[PDB]
DNA sequence: GGCACTGATCGGG
DNA sequence: TACGCCCTGATCAGTGCC
């Protein structure tokens, strides 16, 4: 198999400097502002210039401005960079058997039917690929080509920014050995943890222990997963997903625990949810964001679908049941979550 | 026991 | 210290059933 996965850089940021040719080449943040104060939110991306002064993704606005008071702050504007990504998935597309979109902004190409089987080809593909989103989009991106989907993922990320990466079968059982643990996709800095003083701290040490051991340590399917990727017998296809969930977040005015205050920003997210779902879903979540920032949800799925006007009855009637479970935070973001959704 | 179903928590971008 | 929004699947707990 042949795996093309591309992950556009610095994203957000890097299109606000397309659109905004004055921001290249100085610290740039793209900044998710909550409403409550001029500088309360996270950062969702900053430029490379602002990653050298300490601005990480997911860090307060505040705690950023602290330590890059100098940097351009931007809100976050979502539509454009969701244009520009399904224009960019539309590029990969002609270029792919088959293409698996598995973010705003990263995508898994199986290229082995075009590239004619030969692996060299893929590579000179990923090249005219790098090429064509530069020429037509202006953005840059990081490519990974290997036999498969978790692979071209690893080389592409030790490759950013403006990388392509390449591991060919010669060299996949050597780099799977010099694979470190946390090197790998979908284990957890807590997975790494009490995986990695406890015996395993390398891809082939999963190895020389036993399923046993291990089942207890990540789970089954996670267990399996690390054993079939040490012996190099992991090979999972390129498959497009359609999306399954369709949730709206809200930061409060101000913290409460006051159903009556919280139901029209509730109801203004139920509102915004359902336009987003190509259907009728049978399952309503409410997430409630404490004070504390912890999360609570309390969710009810029918044997059938639900109206929106259905949905404001019930999602009420969770949240109501979210304050009698915690009864004496207040809330300060609320959510609701729409899936098990019937497709039109 | 173990299937079939619902429900809550947690992690990644 | 500081603090958004949105999507995922696994896992585990619970219940009713035969
Ligand atoms: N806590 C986060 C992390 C990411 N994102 C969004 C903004 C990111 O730009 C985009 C892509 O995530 P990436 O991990 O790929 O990060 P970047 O594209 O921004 O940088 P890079 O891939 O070059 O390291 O998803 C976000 O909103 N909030
Ligand atoms: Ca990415
Ligand atoms: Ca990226």
């Amino acid at each position: 198999m042949i795996v093309i996965f591309v992950d556009f850089d610095y994203f957000f940021a890097q299109v606000e400097e397309v659109l905004n040719p004055q921001y290249k080449g100085k610290p740039l943040v793209v900044c998710v502002y909550s409403g409550r104060t001029k500088t309360s939110g996270a950062v969702a991306t900053a430029n490379y210039e602002a990653r050298k002064l300490g601005v990480k993704a997911g860090m307060p606005i505040i705690k950023a401005m602290q330590i890059a008071p100098s940097a351009i702050y931007v809100p976050m504007r979502k539509p454009i960079y969701e244009a520009f990504s399904n224009r960019i998935m539309n590029l990969l597309n002609k270029h792919a058997d088959k293409i698996e979109v598995a973010s705003i902004d990263e995508a898994y190409l199986d290229v082995t039917n075009k590239v004619e089987g030969n692996f060299e080809n893929g590579i000179e593909l990923a090249r005219k690929i790098k090429q064509e989103i530069l020429e037509k989009e202006k953005i840059t991106v990081t490519v990974g080509v290997a036999p498969n989907k978790i692979l071209a993922k690893i080389i592409a990320d030790k490759s950013k920014p403006n990388g392509l990466g390449v591991i060919r079968p010669t060299e996949v059982q050597d780099f799977l050995n010099e694979l470190d643990i946390d090197e790998i996709p979908g284990i957890g800095s807590v997975l790494a943890r009490r995986l990695n003083e406890l015996g395993i701290q390398k891809l082939r040490d999963i190895l020389s222990k036993n399923y046993n051991e291990l089942e207890k340590i990540t789970g089954k399917a996670k267990a399996l997963y690390l054993l079939k990727l040490a012996q190099n017998k992991y090979s999972e296809p390129v498959e497009n997903k359609s999306r399954k969930s369709h949730g709206r977040y809200l930061t409060l005015p101000y913290n409460t625990r006051d159903v009556k205050v919280i139901l029209p920003y509730l109801k203004k997210a139920i509102n915004e949810a359902y336009n987003k779902v190509n259907g009728i879903p049978m399952r309503i979540t409410v997430i409630a964001i404490m004070e504390d920032l912890d999360i609570l949800s309390k969710g009810k799925k029918f044997k059938h679908g639900i109206s929106i006007d259905n949905a404001y009855k019930v999602a009420e009637d969770l949240l109501r049941e979210l304050l009698v479970r915690d009864k004496r935070r207040n809330v300060r973001r609320i959510g609701v979550k729409l899936d098990n959704i019937i497709i039109n």
